[PDB]
């Protein structure tokens, strides 16, 4: 399931690379006045009804992952993407069809993460690949099931809800 | 969800809430991977809830009419862009019924350009990172594997019956 990246990256041609980042930013907007929001973190409605992260596939054209990734987001999300790149220090796990699935999370201030939203319907893949974007809501609702609890009900691509249960466990979100 | 004719809606006691939401569309002839058509971009949104819908809201007593109400709200949800049509009586379409709240279900035809703006501005709505997440729009095609597109959207969590509201107009629009 899960593996070392130097392991993956260790690998005959018989596998190909996909790279995904989890962008997010700090919030102090609070829902209704009295929830806190914490962080924004996007996602994407992709083009088969299924929850994801932005990003895709990496080809013999990259001289890295992280050209691959930073690539296939600035298709997906347009320009405001190249106001940052995201690096191999923002990387978290990869995982396996014979595809590795890369997994990457950046920290963003909240206005460029602002900037992403502005300018994602302008992107290339948009209204195609990509449906739309989300933020992730970090919250628990009153009844004990709105927000969270059911936004992880939805239908995710891959392992994008495991990548992204294990990122907010490392936000200190449980 | 038990359903309700609008004049026997409209007719229920000062002891009941009316929300009202808006089925935006308009035809599109594109196609996913040059092959598998659009046919209409649809918009639905991510909920502050993690429950996909419609936009629109609340509606009170200071809304001169239920449409007044809608397009407040559409303004709210999604910004300018939806000042430029206005959601009228006639783009109307069912009203449904737990704790006193009756749900007014409109749909209207814009066009393409029209709708673009709508996600184009919908980053400056004001509920907008708050009851409004993002916009989705939805997916009308089945997939080769006869699984994704369509009928996996419909497996994600819908606000009340915004899944039956979404299947009704769909019919209506003539998709099987
Ligand atoms: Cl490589
Ligand atoms: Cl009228």
């Amino acid at each position: 399931r899960r593996l070392e990246l130097g392991e993956a990256l260790a690998l005959g041609s018989g596998w190909r690379h996909v790279c995904h980042a989890l962008l997010y930013a700090p919030d102090p907007g609070m829902l209704f006045g009295r929830i806190p929001l914490r962080y924004a973190i996007l996602m994407q409605m992709r083009f088969d009804g299924r929850l994801g992260f932005p990003g895709g596939s990496v080809d013999t054209q990259d001289r890295s992952l992280e050209d691959g990734l930073n690539r296939e987001l600035r298709e997906e999300l347009g320009e405001a993407a190249a106001a940052f790149r995201v690096e191999r220090t923002d990387y978290r796990s990869s995982h396996v069809p014979r595809v590795v699935a890369h997994f990457y999370a950046k920290r963003l201030t909240l206005e460029e993460l602002l900037a992403v939203e502005a300018g994602a319907t302008r992107a290339k893949d948009h209204g195609l690949e990509v449906l739309g974007l989300v933020r992730v809501p970090l919250y628990t609702l009153r009844d004990g099931v709105g927000g969270l609890p059911t936004f992880l009900e939805n239908s995710f691509i891959g392992s994008a809800r495991e990548q992204l249960l294990e990122a907010l466990q490392d936000l200190g979100l449980l």
